[PDB]
């Protein structure tokens, strides 16, 4: 069955699935989708929320990034991106939701200036400690999975390599080190793995990409 | 195991978990939570939204009525909420993902009056619109689940008895039947079916209680 993921390089949710797939090392094509004028595939696969990812499975779609990562966990059972004990799962699967309805969180400090902009900085923080204080292990594990990835490891990639790029384009500090010491670790820990290092969209590059994106919003 | 589902009496959302058990016949013990002055068990079981339902296994608590149905399935594999099918699961979490994002619009009706009323309305109608025309079979089966309830049957709930309640409690008409026929159908099939029907908070009861509370807003 021919696989395919439409995605755009530089979305996370996109991203997701890439270093999952890649993860489990599944075969795939890869399309890029543009979003100001959208494809005809784009819109009837997608024609609720008409967004990136989607893949599709012998010519059948699945969409939403989340959703995409337990279709690949079901289907290719090799290297569990889930936890096995239904408590755990239930667990990661609390935080995973928790990002998905807090994700805009990261997005509004890249589309806003002046006091709205203080005021994006203010719900991000308190996101940040709430993950800080509340889903990080009482154990000495790198990774949300364990000593492997999991998929809250994944889903929380946006913190991990999207922030720090946003934050560098608003002009403001968010995450700071020292003020969520386990959460700046866990970032650190999930860039340098390998799959998801050498899958990371580069930086600097990501970072001019935004920066023209702001200004032509602003 | 002792199973305790802590819950209120009028939510959708332990509503959920209450048919959920019931179809499947787990036994439990039910706790009503206040939701004006919660209770230390439930700040302690819930520290990140503080909201029920809390199903509580063994001690060990679990958050998110939608997550709990999944829990249930896995723990307790007879009569699965969820398809058996990976795309078909993937599908069915799409929907109740959906209503998730989009579960507001009920719930603005019941809090607003004049522009924002005539808005929220507008809002709602837009969401049932994009079920009926996306969410509904290419087949002649009467449950989101085939010939059987599944986890879209009762993530919808809330479309099938609670919008009727609010709706009237608002003084707007939303879910008409020529407008939402398949939708419509459904509601009335969920309600009728065994289990669910002896299990809906009475209506006439709600009205009234939902009645005080957008007076108590207004």
């Amino acid at each position: 069955e021919v696989l395919k993921l439409h995605g755009a390089w530089p979305s996370p949710f996109s991203c997701r699935v890439i270093w999952a797939l890649k993860l489990k090392g599944i075969p795939y094509e890869y399309v890029e989708e543009d979003l100001f004028n959208k494809s005809p595939l784009l819109l009837q696969y997608n024609p609720v929320h008409k967004k990136i990812p989607v893949l599709v499975h012998g010519g059948k779609p699945i969409c939403e990034s989340t959703i995409i990562l337990e279709y690949l966990d079901e289907t290719w059972p090799e290297n569990p991106l889930l936890p096995s004990d239904p408590h755990e799962r239930a667990v990661a699967r609390f935080w995973v939701k928790f990002i998905e309805d807090k994700g805009t969180a990261i997005w509004n400090i890249f589309r806003t200036k002046g006091e709205e902009l203080e005021k994006a900085v203010k719900n991000c923080l308190e996101v940040l400690k709430t993950i800080e204080e509340h889903a990080m292990g009482v154990s000495d594990d790198k990774y949300f999975g364990g000593d492997k990835i999991g998929i809250v490891d994944i889903a929380f990639c946006g913190i991990a390599h999207w922030l720090g790029v946003i934050e560098e384009v608003a002009g403001v500090k968010v995450l700071e080190s020292q003020k969520f010491p386990r959460l700046h670790a866990w970032t650190e820990n999930f860039k340098e793995a390998p799959i998801i290092k050498e899958n990371l969209p580069d930086r600097d590059q990501m970072t001019a990409f935004f920066k023209r994106r702001r200004e032509m919003i602003l």
